[PDB]
């Protein structure tokens, strides 16, 4: 752990300073953390372990109360945080920091704890306000949970969802937080380059690998050492300053996918199929690093031997996207809002394509690979964009008909696009792999 403290402390206060008026007004928050799972990464305890420390601590539970932060965790992890109770020792706050550490030859003193804390939240009255979706598993969820549900029963607590508010709370990226958004999005370029290369061997050298095979030889290169060697240079130059470049801190938002052929699937759902790679028609391709937690997403559609009507086809989603980030994409709009506007341009240019368009054009991305209270819908009309957000704008359309082939294609262009605090600036993006027809096309 290298924790810079004055963050934790800033995004601490932010917290502080906007929970009670969350809906359903906690008057405590709780935050309990299990082990953590590889698996599961994007749970809003885990996303704030992230924010407000840049790792995410198991076996550990965080309580906001009025004037309160307590930290239940071990004495090791309570050494990594020490340097932060000073830091609130100071009559320039409202809140003192509190570790309460554990000892697990000590089960007894452990359980103390945890009635302690569940005191002191009944004190700061009966809401109380949980993300209600978290579910983590291990020893010290065990020694929880049996202990919190009796609490719950026994004080009458009033346990509500906080996660659309936790959302709001980080939904805007301060400096250091687009620069590690623009290094993610960098190495999702890298890793789409490599991935188009070797595509374009794997057609040309009829090599037998299914789909699945094919992404999973672009994934397992994030451990190739010589190749995140060559990746260096370009994405340490994009941390923000004072921060040094780690490979430790690069990793996967997602597992890359590779559509060929037969199946094409433009929801979030879709997964890489068993299918022997297919060398002609329309290849969707999606890749999406993270560094230090912030995620990001790329998707391009390569074009083997396309027809006329494929061709002209993705120039249509190229000027789309360009109307979309230019024109429709503005502060002060509601995902409905933009959604709707996207629906009405495709109506008034290629109105025909409206039935095979995507139902989002992509959601929020930051800590969370898919903010589920920013989806790029119609059923979002209670967000607004604001300066500073960060965008995966993915769309395409599906079940499209070749004239020349009994398979149906598909289309898809997804990039990372961040709006800057800036108001006189406009949407940057920072995924800015070739989307070039010519460039993305190849004839075997």
């Amino acid at each position: 752990l290298n924790i810079d403290f004055d963050v934790f402390k800033k995004r601490i206060e932010l917290l502080y300073s906007k929970y009670n008026e969350f809906e359903g007004s906690p008057n405590s928050l709780l935050f309990v953390l299990g082990s953590s799972n590889a698996e599961n990464p994007y749970q809003k305890t885990t996303i704030l372990h992230n924010w407000l420390l840049s790792y995410e601590f198991p076996a550990t539970l965080i309580a906001l109360v009025p004037g309160k932060v307590i930290i239940i965790t071990s004495s090791a992890k309570a050494k990594h945080l020490q340097k932060a109770i000073d830091l609130f020792k100071d009559p320039e706050s409202k809140i003192t920091l509190e570790l309460w550490q554990r000892n697990n030859k000590e089960p007894e003193l452990n359980k103390k704890l945890f009635d302690d804390v569940i005191a002191l939240i009944n004190s700061a009255g009966k809401t109380v306000g949980i993300p209600e979706k978290d579910s983590y598993q291990g020893k010290f969820m065990t020694e929880w949970n049996p202990v919190w549900e009796a609490a719950v029963k026994e004080n009458e607590f009033n346990v509500i969802d906080i996660s659309l508010g936790l959302s709001k709370v980080w939904e805007v990226k301060d400096v250091n937080e687009q620069a590690f958004l623009s290094v993610s999005s960098k190495g999702s370029d890298k890793f789409m380059d490599l991935l188009s290369n070797e595509m374009v061997r794997a057609v040309d050298e009829e090599l037998k690998i299914t789909n699945a095979k094919l992404s999973d030889k672009i994934e397992n290169k994030i451990d190739d050492v010589k190749f995140l060697k060559q990746l260096s240079p370009d994405l340490s130059a994009l941390c923000p300053p004072n921060y040094k470049f780690n490979f430790d801190l690069l990793d996967w938002t997602y597992s890359p996918i590779i559509q060929s052929g037969k199946k094409f699937d433009l929801r979030v759902s879709a997964r890489s199929t068993n299918d022997q790679l297919y060398g002609n028609g329309c290849i969707l391709a999606s890749c999406g690093i993270r560094y230090n937690n912030y995620c990001s997403n790329i998707t391009r559609t390569f074009l083997i031997d396309p027809s006329e009507e494929m061709a002209n086809n993705y120039d249509f989603l190229l000027t789309l996207q360009k109307e979309i980030v230019t024109n429709i994409l503005k502060p002060g709009r509601t995902p409905k809002e933009v959604y709707e506007s996207v629906i009405e341009y495709i109506e008034k240019t290629k109105p025909e394509l409206v039935p095979n368009f995507t139902k989002n054009i992509g959601s929020l991305i930051g800590l969370e690979f898919r903010d589920s209270n920013f989806i790029l819908n119609v059923k979002n009309d209670y967000r607004k964009i604001q300066r500073g957000d960060c965008f995966n704008i993915s769309f395409g359309f599906n079940n499209l008909k070749d004239s020349q082939s009994a398979n149906n294609y598909a289309l898809q262009l997804a990039d990372t696009v961040q709006i800057p605090l800036d108001e006189t600036e406009p949407p940057r993006f920072l995924t800015n792999y070739t989307k070039a027809k010519s460039q993305i096309s190849f004839y075997f």
